[PDB]
DNA sequence: GGCAGAGCCCGG
DNA sequence: CCGGGCTCTGCC
């Protein structure tokens, strides 16, 4: 007769998918083979409400198969698309959500309604006439946000606000820009992350002011596990990069313990001036590092 | 963590 | 204006 795999191959070919991409994908997701011709075709039609071509859709399924084959809830999916569009999100935003936070659409419509309802309350109470732009800007900058609880999101905003003594305008920029991903963290973790940074930098001599600015200038520092932030700075000072230095160029903490290490062990171990070079290159790309250590030899 | 395009700033 | 070196920024 005809197998589960047969149906999906047929379907997928009729969408413009190479026999290879089809095989690729199929190996990666067993449960893909268990959706019906009908279900599939409705999911695809729905995805085409956002995605503009079957081609685009395909790339996605090739990088991200669970993205499509996970849920078989077309009604939920359909209502979320309707609702999200209705509150005035843009095709791009929905595409970004699709490709970054797919479970948004397998979500409960009530949940998304609740967060948008919240996001509206927030743009408002931050001195925004029409909160519509705020909501769009925040969802575009943090597409993982609709899959958070409003309690989490609500607490993290309050946390930023009072820790940092930010006003409405200052808080707004924070959460639509640098501190955006922060709202997706467990509140408790966020509260302990920053507590550790404070204790760790103070013990190195830093002031309140100096700490606030440090975290404000690169909020994603709060993501580092405590031991991993602690370990990392301990390393930078063994190589005797100065705290001031660590603080002035915060993104060096993006490198891993082993990488920055073995790179000054060639900038100072070879011959240069550590406490004068802006260690921005430290974090830099290999291709992008080698080429400056080049002009730095002479 | 690594990476490099887009755009920006500086010596020329 | 222009040619390169760097940052900011957002994808793998």
């Amino acid at each position: 007769m005809i197998t589960n795999e047969q149906d999906l191959k047929m379907f997928l070919l009729s969408k413009g998918a190479s026999k290879e991409v089809i095989a690729s994908i199929i190996s990666r997701y067993p449960r893909a083979i268990t959706r019906t011709p009908e279900n599939l075709s409705k999911r695809w039609d729905l995805w085409r409400k956002i995605v503009t071509s079957d081609l685009e859709i395909v790339n996605i399924l090739e990088r991200s198969p669970e993205s499509f084959f996970r849920s078989n809830n077309n009604l939920n999916l359909e209502n979320n698309i309707k609702f999200l569009y209705s509150v005035g999100l843009t095709r791009k935003c929905l595409c970004r959500l699709l490709t970054n936070a797919p479970r948004t659409f397998s979500n409960s419509l009530d949940l998304n309604k609740q967060m948008v309802e919240f996001l509206q309350a927030a743009g408002l109470s931050l001195g925004h006439n029409d909160p519509a732009d705020f909501v769009r800007k925040i969802i575009f900058k943090n597409p993982f946000i609709l899959i958070q609880s409003t309690k989490r999101v609500k607490a993290n905003i309050e946390f930023l606000r009072s820790t940092f003594n930010l006003n409405s305008e200052e808080l707004l920029v924070l959460i639509c820009g640098p501190g955006a991903e922060i709202l997706d963290l467990s509140n408790d973790y966020a509260r302990r992350s920053y507590a550790n940074i404070k204790e760790k930098l103070f013990s190195l001599g830093c002031t309140e002011e100096e700490v606030q600015k440090f975290v404000l200038s690169y909020p994603d520092v709060i993501f580092l596990a405590e031991k991993k932030f602690n370990d990392k700075i301990d390393c930078l000072m063994e190589e005797n990069i100065s705290i001031s230095q660590i603080i002035e160029n915060p993104r060096v903490l993006d490198s891993s313990i082993s990488t920055l290490k073995s790179r000054i062990k060639e900038l100072v171990n070879a011959g240069c001036n550590l406490s004068t070079l802006n260690i921005t290159l430290l974090s830099w790309s290999k291709k992008r590092y080698e080429a400056k250590l080049k002009k730095l030899s002479r």
